[PDB]
């Protein structure tokens, strides 16, 4: 009956979630350890916002030029003791390492990989949901005015890998930000401008996984004998909106568990992507982009 | 449009892994009481055809353990045993420090929770669900989920409403209310049993439309409106739930200024056909946003 949009528990990000509050500006910020994640344009007055001059905005900060509050669960006293710049975010001192900060990196994520978000306003976490990267570098989310500073991640063993922090909302419905270390997603810019995003595209390896979850589920009408190889795929993927199919081990599981390769999928899906015919696949009338080949090994299993 | 749990930080604090012999499953441990499944107690030999009562006079408060795996790690004492419902509610040494201002509450077919699934007591995922009027979840669960809990949060208190008992014949799921009654009144024995044919959630159309009206889609939108009580008879027999008007659904109301009743009239006329167009890039109606989510995701 199809999988869930499932994210990872939330505890341990809800315990390092603050809020930052820098002149007229209050936003959501990361304390792992004696450090403060936030984005910069908390410096940005409410004036400038077009082109800002964050080099002069920081000469024009001090350590009491910012304000750090935690305020769920065990609450305690932040005082900024450095402030730093590092693309498009703050790397804030203060003087109390953070009693709950989990183990950690900082990795990029790239197009189509999934991830959990945690939602943040004032500091206070408020709902979580799951995004996949897009390959044009944004996220269908669910982000209101005081979200900045949320924090997207994922979770392997005891290691959260921190993927993304919440900067701003694209003239549609979509949204964007930084990874940690600093550059954004998309090159886009934290500047309140017009910029006009690429094409998104069709993430092809996590439609592969979604047809092999409906197989495993016992919808398999859309599989014939027919096979197109990874190359002719991705010759037509360039010309028809689609990512660029690159096996993992994740998916030869699949074709393991079900006897469908992975070449049969790739055929099923450029008949697919003009029309299903009128029937359906897990409920659906169209092609899923949004379970990754993880998802799916993990969901049935 | 996107599904949204609540932060789970402090359903995790609570739950614990509970064994009694060789089955394994998890528990929500609140103040001195741990909550689980009563299925716990039965053996491989009894799955078909349980007698819990049997099975319950058999135990001592030794016959059953109860690890805390996450947090602060212990090992609590079973010191009491009681069932309710099919849950069981044992009561051990130690009262949990970090119990939650907590409630219990059944919930009712289109109402969405929140679910922490978790696997020898340890939280490994958290998704959101809508009761659905056959008083199933399309939950994503597999084997050792049993005990997993689903609970709303209205403001600082925590509702547990769902604790998880059985995957039916489809990949659909249910379990018990912590009265201990199970929804759909499906029962804790291993035979195949026939969910009710499914219907759809009228107050989650509603609240889909008036979505769409707030971000660009108001097509179907026509003067022309069908009472409560009518739609609700027809309803009863075109598989539709009956419509209980609420206040989030009343703002939906008032600030895309459309009538409830007019999209009740649209509603038993895309029931047959969409007319080949698409609302939200949809081709079929939706069922499973409510109210109060598009009200905090449409502000
Ligand atoms: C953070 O708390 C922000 C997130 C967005 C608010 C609403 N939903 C969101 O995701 N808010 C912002 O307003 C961001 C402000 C800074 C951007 C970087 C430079 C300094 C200002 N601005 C926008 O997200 C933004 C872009 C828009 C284009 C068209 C209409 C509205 C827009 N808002
Ligand atoms: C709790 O730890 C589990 C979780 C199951 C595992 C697979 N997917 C789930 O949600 N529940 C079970 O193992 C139950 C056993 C209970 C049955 C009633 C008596 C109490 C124990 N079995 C099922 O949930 C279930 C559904 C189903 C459909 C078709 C064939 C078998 C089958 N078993």
């Amino acid at each position: 009956s199809g999988l869930v949009k499932m994210s990872h528990p939330s505890g341990d990000v809800e315990a390092c979630m603050v809020q930052v509050t820098c002149g007229s500006m209050t936003l959501n910020g990361l304390w792992l350890d004696n450090t403060v994640w936030c984005p910069r344009h908390v410096m940005c007055p409410a004036d400038q916002l077009s082109d800002p001059n964050y080099d002069a905005l920081l000469i024009s900060m001090t350590n009491h030029s910012f304000s750090v509050q935690k305020h769920i669960g065990a609450p305690a006293n932040l005082r900024v003791v450095g402030h730093a710049m590092q693309g498009t975010l703050l790397k804030l001192t203060v003087d109390v390492a953070n009693p709950s900060t989990p183990a950690y990196t900082f990795t990029t994520v790239k197009p189509g990989a999934a991830f959990s978000v945690l939602a943040c306003y004032n500091g206070r976490p408020t709902g979580t949901f799951t995004v996949v990267m897009r390959p044009n570098y944004t996220i269908k989310g669910s982000f209101l005015c005081g979200s900045c500073g949320s924090v997207g991640y994922t979770k392997e063993g005891s290691v959260i890998n921190f993927c993304y922090m919440h900067q701003m909302e694209l003239a549609n419905g979509t949204h964007t930000g930084s990874a940690f270390d600093g550059t954004m997603y998309g090159a886009f810019m934290d500047k309140q401008v017009h910029q006009v995003q690429l094409t998104d595209k069709y993430c092809s390896v996590n439609v592969v996984a979604w047809l092999y979850a409906a197989i495993l589920n016992g919808c398999a009408w859309f599989v014939k004998p027919n096979r197109t190889s990874v190359v002719s795929f991705n010759e037509w993927a360039l010309a028809n909106q689609f990512t660029e199919f690159v096996g993992t081990q994740s998916v030869d599981m699949l074709a393991v568990k079900t006897g469908v390769a992975i070449e049969q999928l790739l055929y099923a899906i450029q008949q697919l992507y003009t029309g299903f015919q009128g029937k359906q696949i897990l409920g659906s009338t169209m092609l899923e982009d949004e379970f990754t080949p993880e998802d799916v090994n993990m969901q049935i299993m």
